[PDB]
């Protein structure tokens, strides 16, 4: 019935705003259309696994907000497995690398790939973290998607493949799907290329012991009895004294302010009185998520390791069924396992088979990639589908079509009468991830108390001191990688 | 509470998909979320304009479905005056004209525009009405906006422009916002570029007499106490013998069937239990509709008829708020009146004016463009934004973004266990239109009647006789039209001829 703040959606971004109201005072009730929280974070256990990630889960340096949450709640971190060598496979062959990407040997490939990574931060750096929108060529990237720049920047197929892949991986859509300006805003929001795509001080550096599920379950623990599960969003309205939140199972919540910490789409979802404002009303039809099955393949040794490979797999082509892979062992070496994506439109493809059939198509690739017959014998298999997801949408997150980050892009976080928005996609520093979770709820909720004349404007936004377990170790360019010319650059000198 | 089918929207597919039913014998209940029917067609009276359609308003030739419709309900049509001279205007200048498009008397510039909108049509040809997936290129194509599409066939700025202006015209989007693919299906599904531009022998031909609403409103008069104003359907479950519909006013309606007739993302208001499979669950997340202001404004007398005018402003710029009008005055001649749209990005950018701030612009505009001091003497004002609708999402229709219509498209009309989908956007011809609507209605309809048995599979999809007071002429191109060479096809006549 009546509380102070009604918070939609009970993922890791409405149940870390619902914590900062409680903690301050007010009474909270988090309303959670599904039979737990999470949202796109989900731990499953189960005595084959253990526990597994089968939805958000690494964490790195520069993400010092779901650090400080997750310490806090007392979990720990260890550190993805990054000791031996990566394995780019590309052509039907295997190339053994150290280093954040594969070595490109041709001179002129590595002109053109040196250029396209030098140039994506270049742009980037004329792109605003909270304003994408004022960027300086703002409509002329926003008009172009990523396949358009990518065929203008790239000389070499061999460039442009890995750069393909590159955005297939960070965003799970293909190239002509996406925005060049909010794909460059994506990256440069997230530190830079290098931060993005890095295991070791990078994105992909650490998991969280016992899975980042834990995050949310134990924020729900916290909050007892304030959590509503199963109580779909259907109607809110605004015309009154006090807003009025109704659920599907027909239960009407009454409060001072809410805070919708769902993905923007999924604000469709739910019916309003008074209509929303014409700019959201739109918005909220032209924001999808991406498509991606996670799936993990079990074995009984890490053998990988033996050959001096790390189960990191970089995998071009058409015919693979995964373009990445980690290897998402325990940390005491046990429960040995690959973690694989399977993105974009090749989830849309293979989502059509049986859980076996894409089994056996991992297997075959990885014994492949791997060049080991041990490949063939799993002892498990996981794997989520999150395009069926209902209350989701897709994963890992909004992605932005050509036009509409300039046109719509604005009207993300601003409040509706008495709703603030949370929810990853509102975020400024790492947007799409847990961490942007974090910082979006925490800001919404910070909103609403400066709403309530309970906290001054300049405290709306909070920086947040380093992790002292994980810290930011600087990114590094060598003086080639900054000067060599590009393709176009090296014609000109002749 | 029981009924044989709940029609979810009380639009025209709704509407005709309920009085097909109806027609046949089953029990049907209609559920529409607001205080009228119509949807995306709304006729406003009052006494200032007895009448006026600030939705969708014209009929033309090969539209046969919503004429017999509208016949049978006692309808009647009127042309659109198309009598006197049309004007292009571009770059502060007018130029009159006759025919579908602006003529182009630079060589060089005729030959790029004539090429551009016959490879429309050619490539259009490729690509199958009722599967344009399966275009040999759907692929490439799906691939690419129509901005990059244009960029590559347009030699000439010229061209490019007009072909811009097209786009916005016919799809309410940006070149830039829209799958090729998409689009060159779009053109073809309605007969082509001419066909679907054309005043005289094309889609903006004729309007009914009183309005459009009046198809929705008199299939409600039929259907009596069978529709449900108020009832925004919210939850669908689907796991028991009978459907099960729940309305947000806390109705519940049980069914054998149900029609989902809304545009294919406002099913993201809605529901569902079990949850949709993947690929219709993610794409009613892909599909947005266009944006649009209708605007109209009135005055004393149809005075650009004097200057032999007939009122059809073709408005290129980006100081422009309109980009397109038509004379709506009445066929009796009086409530003299210009209908103009407001496109595309200027829809979101004119949107945050007052009415009043919004009437101005548009009369400064009609007076330059027209050359006519009596444009900045209005007599009244009426205007609609679509993009502030919460159940119709914008206007005229959806558009499919790159990469969206090869990869969900074949879900769109795909039953999913005892929900059926009509709404215009599932239609095969004129797609995105009323004819659009009274096709997918009636064809959802007739899947319902063979899922029962009462129908052979040979009848779900029925052709209809040629409209005996709208008849279609045909649409032709001359000699020089099909063969003059393209501008690179010259530019290679040239360098083969110097060799
Ligand atoms: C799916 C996924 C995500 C992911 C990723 C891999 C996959 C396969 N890998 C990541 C990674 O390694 N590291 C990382 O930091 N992030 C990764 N991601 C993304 C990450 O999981 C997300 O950014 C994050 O979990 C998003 O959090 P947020 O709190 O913003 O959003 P959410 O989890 O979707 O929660 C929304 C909740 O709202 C409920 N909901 C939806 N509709 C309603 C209504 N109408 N009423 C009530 N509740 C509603 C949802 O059920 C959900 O719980
Ligand atoms: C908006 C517009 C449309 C238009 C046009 C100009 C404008 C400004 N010009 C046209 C023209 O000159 N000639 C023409 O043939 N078409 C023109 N268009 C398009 C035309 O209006 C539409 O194609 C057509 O009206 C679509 O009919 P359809 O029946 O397919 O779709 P609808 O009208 O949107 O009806 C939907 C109904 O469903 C209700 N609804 C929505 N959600 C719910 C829920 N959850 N529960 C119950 N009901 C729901 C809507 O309220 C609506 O009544
Ligand atoms: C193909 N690419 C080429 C390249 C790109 C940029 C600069 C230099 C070279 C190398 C590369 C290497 C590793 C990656 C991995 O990137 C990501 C990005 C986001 C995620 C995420 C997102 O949360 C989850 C995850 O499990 O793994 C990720 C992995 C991408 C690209
Ligand atoms: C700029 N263009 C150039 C051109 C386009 C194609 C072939 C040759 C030249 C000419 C032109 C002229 C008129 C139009 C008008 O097109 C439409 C399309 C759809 C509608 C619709 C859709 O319902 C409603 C309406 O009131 O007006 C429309 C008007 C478009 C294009
Ligand atoms: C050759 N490609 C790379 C196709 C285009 C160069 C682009 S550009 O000419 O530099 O615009
Ligand atoms: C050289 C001038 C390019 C002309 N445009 C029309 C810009 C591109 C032609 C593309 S294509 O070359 O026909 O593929």
């Amino acid at each position: 019935n009546k509380c102070d703040v009604v918070v939609v959606g009970g993922g890791i971004s409405g149940m870390a705003a619902a914590k900062l109201l409680h903690d301050s005072g007010l009474n909270v009730v988090v309303l959670e259309a599904r039979d737990r929280v999470g949202g796109r974070t989900y731990t499953l256990r189960n005595q084959k696994v253990k526990y597994v990630d089968l939805g958000g889960s690494y964490v790195g340096p520069t993400q010092n907000r779901i650090l400080r949450l997750a310490k806090e709640l007392g979990l720990e971190t260890y550190k993805v497995n990054e000791v031996e060598r990566l394995i780019h496979h590309v052509k039907g062959k295997s190339y053994p690398f150290r280093g954040p990407f594969p070595p490109v040997w041709n001179p002129i490939t590595y002109l053109d790939h040196n250029n396209f990574w030098r140039t994506m931060d270049d742009m980037g750096r004329e792109i605003p973290s909270d304003a994408p929108w004022k960027a300086p060529l703002a409509e002329e990237w926003d008009n172009m998607t990523m396949k358009e720049l990518l065929d203008k920047l790239c000389w070499t197929e061999s460039a442009k493949q890995l750069a393909t892949l590159f955005v297939n991986l960070c965003v799970t859509a293909e190239t002509h799907e996406v925005s060049a300006l909010w794909f460059l805003w994506y990256v440069k929001q997230c530190g830079g290329t290098t931060r993005i795509i890095s295991t070791t001080n990078g994105g992909q550096e650490r998991k969280f012991v016992g899975g980042s599920g834990q995050v949310s379950e134990r924020i729900m623990d916290l909050l007892g009895d304030r959590v509503k599960l199963e109580r779909p969003v259907i109607y809110i309205d605004q015309t009154r004294e006090n807003v009025l939140v109704e659920t599907l199972n027909h239960e009407m919540y009454e409060a001072k302010y809410v805070i919708s910490a769902i993905p923007p789409t999924l604000g469709m979802k739910i019916h309003f009185n008074p209509p929303l404002p014409m700019m959201r009303n739109q918005m909220i039809t032209r924001v999808p998520l991406g498509s991606v099955i996670k799936c993990i393949v079990y074995y009984k040794e890490p053998f990988w390791r033996k050959k001096d490979y790390c189960g990191t797999m970089i995998i071009d082509g058409e015919e693979a069924p995964v373009a990445y892979t980690l290897d998402d062992t325990k940390p005491e070496g046990n429960y040995a396992a690959i973690m694989g994506f399977i993105l974009a439109h090749k989830a849309r493809k293979l989502a059509r088979l049986t859980k076996e059939e894409r089994l056996k198509k991992l297997c075959e690739l990885y014994a492949k990639v791997l060049g080991s017959l041990e490949a063939l014998e799993p002892v498990h298999y996981e794997e989520k589908n999150w395009c069926e997801e209902q209350y989701s949408g897709g994963c890992y997150t909004t992605y932005f079509p050509p036009g509409i980050l300039t046109q719509y892009g604005r009207v993300l976080r601003q409040p509706v009468d008495r709703i603030y928005f949370a929810g990853t996609e509102t975020a400024t520093h790492w947007s799409g991830y847990m961490e942007g979770a974090v910082e979006a709820g925490e800001r919404a909720a910070r909103e609403i108390l400066h709403a309530m004349g309970k906290i001054p404007e300049d405290e709306i936004w909070q920086s947040e001191p380093e992790s002292v377990d994980v810290p930011a170790q600087p990114i590094t360019t060598t003086f080639l990688e900054r000067h060599l010319p590009s393709v176009p650059g090296l014609l000109r000198l002749i």
